[PDB]
């Protein structure tokens, strides 16, 4: 099979590798909005891999790989980091309990330092002024065990949040929430497109949204790309939202431009 591409190139280990030491992985943010009002409550952190001069590779490219070679471990360190550096200049301009997230995998979550190195970024920003959100994802679920339990229910009692990128209501997603019982659902980007154009995806966003009707939980919806998914999802009982809609993800220091001056 020969391609027509001057721009894909296969990714091995060693160019995850290389590309920490070069500190390639960059934390790009977007910002994340209370209902339909227009008002900021937070962000998600968003690894882009700006390797020159390919440009700005998505971490559809990578993360699998960075996954099974357990490279992400360094990575979300790195993003954590740099999260601290980007942000702690303008701590003081941030709205009081402006949410953060985070994507953490099973291997992040498992490894030894983990909790240490969420306190730093807290700590770093104000425990009393940022709230963290760390986001798991059913995607590559972390095996229940009670080693795993204690890590999350100290993070739970250490001042941190979760959210669960949910994309089903069977009976191991019920399962794994008894496990680890996180503060935030989290409706994947890839129902909210359809909601309004796939009467199944629909269905689908209702069964999740009331996954979360339970006292203390509440939802954010991202991948918000038109006013009608906004409107859809706020009148579900959707609290927060994020999207194109109001916004992609940016780099960090026009994230400070545009949202917090």
């Amino acid at each position: 099979y020969i391609n027509d591409n001057h721009y894909h190139h296969i990714v091995t280990p060693e160019a995850i590798s290389l590309a920490l030491e070069n500190h390639e992985f960059k934390p790009w943010i977007q910002p994340v909005f209370c209902a339909q009002t227009g008002v900021l409550t937070g962000c998600e952190v968003l690894v882009r891999w700006e390797h020159p001069q390919t440009g700005i590779i998505p971490p559809d490219q990578f993360i699998p790989l960075a996954e099974s070679s357990g490279l992400i471990v360094i990575m979300t360190r790195q993003l954590m980091k740099q999260t601290a550096d980007i942000l702690m200049p303008v701590k003081h301009l941030l709205p009081d309990n402006f949410h953060i997230g985070i994507n953490v995998s099973a291997g992040c979550f498992l490894a030894a330092g983990f909790e240490k190195e969420c306190l730093n970024l807290v700590n770093k920003l104000g425990n009393d002024k940022i709230k963290l959100v760390l986001e798991l994802t059913e995607r590559n679920p972390i095996p229940v065990t009670p080693e795993a339990r204690a890590i999350f229910d100290s993070l739970h009692q250490h001042n941190i949040t979760f959210a669960l990128d949910d994309f089903g209501t069977g009976y191991a997603t019920y399962r794994y929430l008894q496990a680890f019982p996180v503060d935030f659902i989290k409706i994947d980007k890839s129902f909210v497109q359809m909601a309004s154009v796939d009467e199944i995806s629909g269905h689908i966003v209702d069964n999740i949204v009331e996954l979360a009707r339970k006292p203390g939980l509440s939802i954010v919806a991202e991948g918000v790309e038109t006013q009608e998914q906004a409107d859809l999802m706020i009148g579900k009982g959707v609290h927060f939202l994020q999207g194109y809609l109001y916004s992609p993800p940016v780099p960090g220091n026009k994230f400070i431009s545009e949202w917090v001056m």
